[PDB]
């Protein structure tokens, strides 16, 4: 029962929206998980099968 009458608008009403009750959600207690699945999922696949064979190459970076 929250009266207010007619022209009721809400207002304020953001207090019920993504402002501060999801970002904040955890910050120090949730992101130490996803980034330490993602860390052997997110580099550790490759990214690198090129790099070792960028200093080998046995050319000179041309192929024209």
């Amino acid at each position: 029962m929250e009266e207010g009458g007619d022209f009721d608008n809400y207002y304020g009403a953001d207090n019920q929206s993504e402002c501060e009750y999801t970002d904040w959600k955890s910050s120090g207690a949730l992101i130490p998980a996803i980034y330490m699945l993602v860390f052997l999922l997110g580099t550790t696949g490759n990214g690198l099968v090129l790099w070792t064979v960028f200093r080998k190459k046995g050319h000179h970076h041309h192929h024209h």
